[PDB]
C-alpha cells in the first residue's frame, strides 16, 4: 500500500491562455501511451457554444481528470480550464495537487492568469516546474524570461534545459545537468558542451550556448530539491511543445522529482496518506446538464474500495460508494480501487457539498479548500416575484456546490451573484430553470471586486459597517465582503481603516 | 495658413498588437475614399520575414504615415508598427501627433503595450480618445473594462457612446450625447446612410427590436451616468480624460461614431517648445523636426528623414535652414502623404509630415527654420529593453564597425553604449527588428559583418544628480554597471530587475529616468 | 547447494611467458587478502628438477575470496615447467583472463592458448599489460586482436597516456577517469573541465580516441562475451597495481560460474545433489623409491566431503577419498568440502589416469578432455635392451598419466616420444628409473609436428596409408597420427587428401 | 488481460480406444462451428501406415469458440500414434472430460489416464456413452468408477432406457427430461406427461433418480475442483444426444487457466510478464529437413508475434516470430495469445523438454513428468564405429521426450523405454534421418519400471549391490528400477518396504 501512493504524482498545468496547455498535454498524453484521449483532446467556443454541447454531449466529464501510466509512475493531471469554461473550479482544483506545471509562452513572458494562478498555488507553496514552450518562433531574450519570472512571481530560476537559437535558427536544446545536446531536426544526440562536433554542426550558436550558458550559472540558480519542494525555486525547461521537443526532457525530471501524494491538515490533525483508513475531500461539483451530480473528491489517505461503506462527516451519516468515477485513460469501467493522490467522482442528487470531508467514522474536516474573490458581479431576480424563497433556496445550495457565490448588501434586500468566469451565470441560470423552476433576469451592477473583511476590533469593525454600509454585504456563508465599485475606490477604503484586513481569499 | 492648421488632424493609434489597429486604420481610410490604400493595407510574420519582404518591395515608408481627407478635414494617421516592425521609432513617432486614439480589444481590456504607449503620451500628456474593439465577440463587462483603463492608465474615463448587448447578442451602441441609438445590423454599413438610428433611450420602439437589452441598456446608463464623469473639452484637452467609444471594426460599426467625434474635438496641430522661445503654427516661417529616419534597403544608401512641420509652409525646392549644421540646404522633393497620390505634393503645412531625402546629413531631433537658430525641445530617447554585445570576427575593420554604429545611433537605428570599465559595446534596442537592421546597415553601408553575443542586461536607466559629490561617489561603487551611451549620458544596465530597485534605494538622491532628451 | 554454484569463478591467465601472469597473480591474491601467498609467488628445466626433488603441487591452483566471490585461479605454467598440461588446464575453467604485453601485441603462446580455450568457446577477458612504458598505439593491439585471434575487442577502460606520460584509464561505462598517481583519484565526466585542467592535451586526445572506439570497435555485451566472440579490454600497469581493480570487478560480475559439462551420454549440471568429476592433470612425488601421485580433479557436480565415497568409474568400482588437497590461500590443512568449480587433488599411486571420471554410483565418462598435438619429437631407447618390457609397461602408465605421448610407427618398431614442453623429457627421463628402475636414453629424430588423422572412409585410408604409412603411427590410445618430417611436407600431403581431416587435438 | 483468462477452457478427453473419443469431438467441433475441422478428423492404421502418412500437427490441439468461451482441446492420440506425449500432455490442460463406453465401463486406458490425471487433482467430468445400445446397469458403472477410480460421481444427466429402448435422458439440476429422437423437452421428473410417452420407463426413472439420492452424491463445485468428484453425463455422441448438456456444464463449471509453480514462486497467470512451458515436441518426418515443433502452454503474460522471449535453460535471447496457432478455420497463425492456450515453437534442436520460456525473470516450472516406460528394447548398431553418434542421437531424442533411456550397472548396453509401439519406430527413423545411425532393436526381459527413491544411503548401496542387474540410470541420471517381471517387482517391493518405487518423476 506503501508503493501505490509511491508511484503517483497529482499535478495541474497552470498557464494563460494560448500558452502551450493543451498542446503540451496532448504530448504528455503521447508519452503515456494515452493515443485516445491525446487526439480527442486536440479535436478541441464562447461560453453559449459550451453550454450547447454540454447539454447535447456534455462529455466533458471523462476528462476533468486524466490519469496515464509513464515507466514506473501514475500521473494524475487535473484540468484547469482557461477558456470558455473557466470557472471559479479552476482556482479550486489546484487545492488538489501537490506540484504544478508553469507553462509560458516564450514571446509573452508571465502573463495576468500566469500570476493569478500562481498566487493560488502560493497559498499551499505548491512546488513548481516550468516549461518555457514555442522557442520554433521569436522569443523574448531567455534572460529577460527569467528575470520576469524571478521578479513579478517571486521564485528563483533554475535553468535544467536551455535554448539553442530561437524562431527560424533554433536548432535545439542543452540539458544542464546531462552536459548533452538534443538537436532539433522536424533526436540526434551530442555530448559535452565543448563538443567541437558542435560548433560544425551549429556554428557561431555554439559559442552563444556556451556564452549563455555561462551567464546563465553566474546570475542564476541550479536546480536543487529542497528548494523546489519548499516552492522557493522552479527548474526551467525549454521546448516546442507542438513539435514534441524539450517534452520528454520535462516529463523525466518531473516524474523523478516532483512530489507524491503529500498529507493534509484537518481541524484536529496531521493526515498522512499512508493510514490505513480511508478519507478524502470534495473540491468541485458538476452537474448533469437530470438533477445527479458528480463530486469530485481527492483521496487523502488508505484506499478506495468500489462498494465501500464510508463516513460523510457533515451529515453525521454512514454511505455507500457504489460506483464512483474513475480517470484511468482508455479505462472500459471504473476502476474497483484507487488510491491517495488520486481523484474519484461522487454521484448524487445534491448531498454532497465542496469542502465536504469523508473518512470511516473518524470525524474530522480537512482545512484549505478556498473560496476566491469574486471577479464577475451581477445582480439576480426574478419577473415572477411568487418565486422569491425558490430563488434562496436555489443559490443557497448552489453556492454550496460552489457553482456560483452570494451577496446580501446590508443596505438593501438585492440579491448579487459573484463569478469567477462568464460561464458561471450560464449555469446558475439554467440549474436554477432545471432544477427550482426558477426564472432569473440578470442585471449590471456597479461592483468590479470584493474582498471579506476581518476584524477582531470590534469597536473599529462596527465604526467601518456604519461609514461603509453601502458597500458591504454578508455572502452565503455569513461573512462580512467589500463590494469595491472601483479598484481606486477599494484602495482608498483600504489606506482608511489599516485596522481592517481585507482578504482574497478564504477557506470554504 | 491658419486655415491651412485649422483643418487638420494629426495622430496615432495606441494599442496591442491583435486589438485591431490595422482594421480599423482600413475603415478611417475607407471613410476618407482611400478605397485604393485600405485595400492595400489590408492585405497585411518573423523579423526577417518582414526584412525579405522589405528588401523585395520597399513601400513601408510611403504608408509610415497616411494621410486623407474627410469632410472639412484632412487627417494625418501617422503609424506605429507593433508587430516584426515593432522599434524605438514606434515610441518616438508619438511625439509627431497631437493627440492618440487607443484601441482596446475588449475581451483582454489593457494589454502590456497599451500601458507602455500610455506612457509614452503622458510625456506630452497628449489628448486621448479610446476605442473598445470587438464588441461582435464576448467581451470584460464594460463598466470592468473602463474602471481598468482609470486604474492602471490613471485616466477618467468618460463614456460618449456604449454597448447594447455583446457578443451574439451584440445589438448596436448608445449615443449618450445625441440620446440616440445605432442598430448594428451586418449589411447594412458597408456604405453610409444605410443603417437604422432611433431617437431617445426611452423610446418604446428599442423594446420592441431589442427586448431585454433595452432595459439593461437604461440600467447600465444610469450606472454610467452615476459613476462616470460626462465629456469634457478641457479635461479631454489636458489628457485626464478620454472619450469611450464601442464598437466592431471588422464590421465597420461604431466607427463613423469614433470619427465624427475624433475630427471635432481632437485638437488641430499644437505650438512647440524649444530651447528658447515657444513656437506657434501659425507662424509665416516654416519650421520643423525629424523625429524617424527610415533606410533603403534596396545597392541604395539614401534614407529618408520623417519631419514633422511646426509651423509655416513646405514649398517643393524651398531653401532651408538646417540648424545643426548651421547651414542653408535646399529640399527639393520631400516625400508627401496624400493617399492615392500620384506625385509629392508641392506643400505641406503644420501638422504635416514631410520626408527629407539625404545620405546621412540629417539624424533624429534635426531642427529646421528659415534661419531662425533654435532647436526643438521634447524629443525622447526611450530606455532600451533589448541588449546585445557587439564585436567584430576581423580586428582591422573597428574603425568601420564604430563609425557605421555612431552613425545609426544618431539615426535612431539603434542605441549604443559604452561601459566605464571596458572597451566592449553594447547595443541597446527596443525591439528585435532593430538588430537586424542595424547588421544589414553594416554590412552594405560599412562593409563590415558585426557578431552579437547575449549580455547580462535586462533593462537601462539614465542616471542624473545635481550633487557631484554624491554622484562621483555612485559611479566609483557602481561603474561595473555604468555605461555612456552615444549622446554621452550617463546610463546604468541592470542585470537584473532586483539589482535596479537595490540600487535605486541605496542612492535615492539619485534619479534613475527611463527617457532622456535625445 | 545452489548458492555454492552461483559465488564460484574459476578461470586461468594466458599469456606469452613475460607478459606480466605472476605480477597481475600477485594483485589479484592481493585483492582477496591472500598477503602470504602474494609473496611467494614472486632459468632451466634442469634447474625446476632440482628444486622439485629437494622441494610445487599446493600452488597448482589458487583459491581465493574477493567481497562475495570464491575464486579459482588454475595455474598455467609456461616457463620452464611448461608442458601438455598448461594447455589441458583450461578444460577445466568457466572462462579466462589474456594478459597481453602493450609493447609486444600478440605472441605466439597468446595465440596457441587461445586455440585452446577456443575449443570450448571460452569467454575471455583482456588486460593490456604495461601502460607505463611506451607501447604499441592501442587501436593497433585491438586488430591485432581481431584478425590473429579472432575475436572481437569491447574496450571496458581506455589508457590516458602511455609510457612516461601515462596518466591512467577511462571507464567507458562508468564515464569515469583515474588517475595514475604513483604514491585513486577518480573524476567523472569525459567531458569533465577538470580533466583538461590536470592533463591538459591528453583530456581531448583521450576524447578523439574514445570517438574512434565508438566507431570501428564493440560495446561490451555479455551474451557475445559468453559465447567467445567479444572479449572486454582493460588496459592497467599490473607492477603498479593499477587498472587491476575495474578488471577484477568486472571479472566476478560478469565471468560465468561453474558450467555443465558433457559427457559420452548425458549432460552433467553442476547444480545436482549427487558428486562428479574429471582428471585434467597429474603430478608425481619427485622423491627417490616413492611412489606418490597426485590427481588432479575439477569438480562437475554435487559436492566433495571429505572421507566420501565415490564411483571410479574406468575401474568400475568404489573407492574412498580420504584426504583430497585443496587450494584454499592461507589454509593450514584440506578443507573437508568443495563444490562445483573448486579444484581437488585425489592422493594414489597410479590407478589414477587424465581423463578418469569420478562419481557416486553413476556410470558415465566426460567428454572433451583433449590431447594436444606434440611440438617435440624423440626417440626413446635403451642401451641394455634387458629391462625393454619395463621401459614399455612405465612410456604405457606415464602417457596414460600425461607426461608424455607415446608414438609407434605403422611400419617400424621404434618407441617415439612426444611432449609439448621441454620439461616432459626430463620428468619421463627420471620417473623411468625411480618408478620403473629403467634407464632411458633419448636420440634426435626427424620430426616436427603431429597431426591425428580421420577419415570414415576406410577405402580412401588404405589408399592414404600404402602412401603415408613410413609417416604414420598409432599413439598411446590406438589412435592413427601423422608424423610430419617437416613443415611443407604435412602442407603437401594435406593439400594432395582434402578428403581427409589432419586435426592438431583429440578427445584423449 | 483478465477477462482472456477467465474466458478460455483449456481440456483433453481421456478415455480408452473404441469409447468414442473421436466421435464426441467432432460434435464438440459442431456446437463450436468449426465444421471443417469437425468433417476432418471423421475421415480416421498400424504404426507402420501412420509413419508412412506422417511423411507424406496442426490438430494435435483444436482451439474453438462457444458463447463466451475460448475452448483449447489437447488431443491425446491413443491408437497407433500412442506415446508418452499422450499421458505428457495432460499436464497441459485445467481440466479433463472423461470419455466411457457403457457396455464396457472402466477400462486399462481409463485408469492410466485417470492416474495421470491425479498428479495435479485435474478436475474430472464424465460423460457415459454409447446409450443407444445395450450397456452395463447406471448404479453399476457409477460404482466401478468410484472404487477403482477413487472418485466421488455426481450424475447431473440419467439414462431413460437403453439399448432398444432408450428415450432420452433427465437433468436432475434442471429437472427437465430431453428426449431422444433420431429435441423435445419436459419438465418435472414426476410430471404425468412421462409415464404417457415412455410408459414404465417413466416409473423406472423416478425410482433409479431416488437410489441415486441415497447412493450418489449431488454435483458440488468445490468438490469437483478440488478432484474429488465428477459430475456425469450420458448420451450417444453419434446421435450427437446428451452432448449439448455436457458442453454448457463444461464451460460453466471447467475451470479457468490455474496458476503454476515453480523452483522459485508460484506463478499466476495474470501476470503482466509472458511466460510458458514446452510439454511436447513433434518432429517433422520429411527426408533432410531438421525441423521441429515445441508445442508450449502459455502460464501468464501475453504472446505476441514478434516478441522477444527469454530461454532460460540457455540463458539466452530469443525471437519468436511466426509461432503456430490452433484457431480452426484459422487462415494464418495468431498474432497473439493468451494463458491456457498453446502454440508451436520452430526450431532444429534447441528447444527440449521442460523448457520455461519468460522475458528475463529466470526460473523453471515444475510439475512435468516423465512417466514409467511400458515397453522396452535393447538398442545397438551392426557398425560399432558410430557407438558416438548413436549415444549423441539418443540422448537428444531422450530430452525432446521421444523415447527414454537406461544404462544397466553391469553393462555397456543401452535399452530403450517407451510408452507407445509408435516411439521405436519415429527414434529409428530419426536416428537414421538426423544421425545418420542405423539401430538395431533385440528384446529383452523387462516388463516394466519404477524409479528408485531412499534417502537412506546405508539402505541404498546395499539394494544397489544385491539388485545391481535390475538397476540401471536413465538419461536424466535418475537410479531406476528394470523389472524381469510383475512378480519379481512386488517381491523386491517387499523385501525393501524403505524404499520408494515410483511410476513417475519430474522430467
Ligand atoms: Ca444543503
Ligand atoms: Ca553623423
Ligand atoms: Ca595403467
Ligand atoms: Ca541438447
Amino acid at each position: 500500500v506503501e508503493k501505490q501512493t509511491a508511484m503517483r504524482r497529482t499535478f495541474a498545468i497552470i498557464s494563460h491562455p494560448d500558452a502551450g496547455k493543451t498542446t503540451l498535454t496532448e504530448k504528455l498524453l503521447l508519452f503515456g501511451g494515452a493515443i485516445q484521449l491525446a487526439g480527442t483532446i486536440k479535436s478541441r467556443h464562447a461560453t453559449s457554444d459550451w453550454m450547447e454541447l454540454e447539454k447535447q454531449r456534455g462529455i466533458s466529464v471523462t476528462t476533468s481528470v486524466m490519469q496515464f501510466p509513464y515507466k514506473d509512475y501514475l500521473i494524475n493531471l487535473l484540468d484547469t480550464p482557461g477558456h470558455a469554461d473557466f470557472t471559479e473550479d479552476t482556482y479550486r482544483t489546484l487545492t488538489a495537487v501537490d506540484s504544478a506545471l508553469m507553462v509560458i509562452d516564450a514571446a509573452k513572458g508571465v502573463e495576468p492568469r500566469t500570476i493569478k494562478l500562481m498566487e493560488v498555488c502560493r497559498l499551499r507553496h505548491t512546488p513548481i516546474m516550468t516549461f518555457i514552450n514555442k522557442m520554433d518562433r521569436d522569443t523574448r531574450p531567455s534572460i529577460e524570461l527569467l528575470d520576469e519570472i524571478e521578479s513579478i512571481l517571486r521564485i528563483h530560476c533554475a535553468p535544467v534545459t536551455w535554448p539553442i537559437g530561437m524562431g527560424k535558427y533554433f536548432k535545439g536544446i542543452y540539458h544542464l545537468i546531462e552536459d548533452a545536446i538534443y538537436l532539433y531536426q522536424p533526436s540526434e544526440r551530442i555530448e559535452g558542451i565543448n563538443n567541437p562536433e558542435l560548433d560544425k554542426k551549429l556554428g557561431d550558436l555554439a559559442s552563444e550556448l556556451r556564452n549563455e550558458i555561462e551567464l546563465v550559472k553566474g546570475a542564476s540558480h541550479p536546480f536543487e530539491r529542497e528548494g523546489y519542494l519548499k516552492g522557493e525555486l522552479t527548474p526551467i525547461f525549454f521546448g516546442s511543445a507542438i513539435n514534441n521537443f524539450g517534452v520528454g526532457e520535462l516529463l523525466d525530471a518531473f516524474v523523478k522529482e516532483a512530489p507524491p501524494p503529500q498529507g493534509r491538515e484537518t481541524n484536529s490533525r496531521l493526515v498522512k496518506p499512508e493510514e490505513e483508513k480511508f478519507s478524502g475531500f470534495v473540491f468541485k461539483i458538476q452537474a448533469n446538464m437530470h438533477r445527479d451530480r458528480i463530486a469530485f473528491l481527492r483521496i487523502a489517505s488508505g484506499q478506495y474500495q468500489k462498494g465501500m461503506k464510508a463516513y460523510h462527516v457533515r451529515l453525521k451519516k454512514e454511505i455507500q460508494i457504489n460506483n464512483a468515477l474513475t480517470f484511468m485513460a482508455g479505462k472500459r469501467e471504473n476502476a474497483e480501487e484507487a488510491w491517495p493522490g488520486d481523484i474519484i467522482g461522487l454521484h448524487n442528487h445534491g448531498t454532497i457539498q465542496i469542502g465536504d470531508t469523508f473518512t470511516q467514522g473518524e470525524r474530522f474536516k480537512f482545512t484549505g479548500i478556498p473560496n476566491f474573490a469574486s471577479e464577475l458581479f451581477r445582480l439576480v431576480r426574478l419577473k415572477d416575484p411568487l418565486k422569491q424563497k425558490a430563488l434562496l433556496k436555489g443559490l443557497t445550495q448552489l453556492s454550496e456546490e460552489g457553482a456560483t457565490q452570494l451577496f446580501r448588501p446590508l443596505d438593501s434586500n438585492e440579491l448579487i451573484l459573484g463569478a469567477v468566469g462568464l460561464l458561471q451565470f450560464d449555469v446558475v441560470a439554467y440549474r436554477l430553470e432545471n432544477e427550482y423552476n426558477v426564472k432569473c433576469v440578470y442585471e449590471s451592477v456597479n461592483v468590479v471586486t470584493a474582498r471579506w473583511v476581518i476584524c477582531d476590533d470590534k469597536a473599529v469593525l462596527e465604526r467601518f459597517n456604519q461609514e461603509q454600509s453601502r458597500n458591504l454585504a454578508y455572502d452565503g456563508g455569513g461573512h462580512l465582503t467589500y463590494l469595491a465599485p472601483s479598484r481606486v475606490n477599494l484602495e482608498i477604503t483600504m489606506e482608511k481603516w489599516p485596522e481592517i484586513q481585507f482578504s482574497e481569499t478564504r477557506e470554504h
